[PDB]
């Protein structure tokens, strides 16, 4: 069952933005969104693709473990945190595209395509360049589809090893305190209109898990912090976090 709560639209309009938050209550098997249509509209995954990409790279042995160092190629890029060595943890944390582009090249088109279908991931379409299709190729995924995929990951039900799933969930660790744990991944899609920001993941409580997926219009990078801020305002309104 699904419920539309348009009162959450206030959290977007108060920031002169537009978007969708989708929440899934795992215990109750109930979903909630401010916009049922946009919850089911398909967008480029951008850096949220680093979740499936990490899983595939680990399961195939392209990445041995979360400590393996991916050396900076020495090419100066405009994101300072990218001009350094990374492991899986820091590459996820800083959304280090060029590390994940090399993963995709080593995975290759055929194995990437087979694995996205096994994951039931989005439209499963890797049309485009193997090292950029999640940024400007044919792949698309909706917020509700993000939740379906994340629920499988949470339960270790994806068709990769338990180990690969545990490592990726470790790499998704974003926040933890005495009240909750958030495992999540941001995305920022600018190469194909409409430009959007993503935040997808889940909130672990003592006695429940709340999965979430949001995207929002992102005409400039000035608003990127709103991805987490709007999501958390919704979580606070629904008494999921303090
Ligand atoms: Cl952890």
């Amino acid at each position: 069952e699904w419920q539309e709560n348009k009162s959450w639209n206030a959290h977007f309009t108060e920031h002169k933005s537009q978007g969708v938050v989708v929440l899934w209550n795992e215990n109750k098997q109930q979903g909630f969104t401010n916009n049922l249509k946009r919850a089911n509209q398909a967008f480029l995954p951008a850096s949220t693709f680093k979740i499936p990409n990490s899983l595939i790279a680990l399961d195939l042995g392209v990445v041995k473990d979360e400590h393996q160092v991916f050396k900076w190629d020495g090419q100066t890029r405009d994101i300072a945190t990218w001009n350094r060595d990374h492991n899986l943890i820091t590459a996820m944390k800083y959304s280090v595209v060029p590390v994940y582009q090399e993963f995709a090249r080593q995975i290759g088109e055929a194995r990437m395509s087979k694995m996205l279908h096994a994951f039931d991931y989005g439209n499963e379409d890797i049309s485009g360049n193997v090292d950029s299709f999640w940024l400007d190729g044919g792949i698309r995924i909706s917020a509700t589809e993000q939740i379906s995929f994340l629920r499988k990951l949470y339960h270790n039900k994806l068709h990769v090893s338990e180990r690969s799933q545990r490592i990726v969930k470790q790499a998704m660790l974003t926040e933890a305190n005495g009240d909750y744990i958030i495992r999540a991944k941001t995305g920022y899609s600018t190469r194909i209109e409409p430009k959007i920001g993503w935040w997808v993941g889940w909130v672990e409580l003592d006695d429940n898990v709340w999965f979430f997926a949001m995207n929002m219009d992102m005409p400039t990078s000035d608003g990127l912090g709103l991805r987490q801020a709007i999501t958390k305002e919704v979580l606070k309104q629904e008494k999921i976090i303090p």
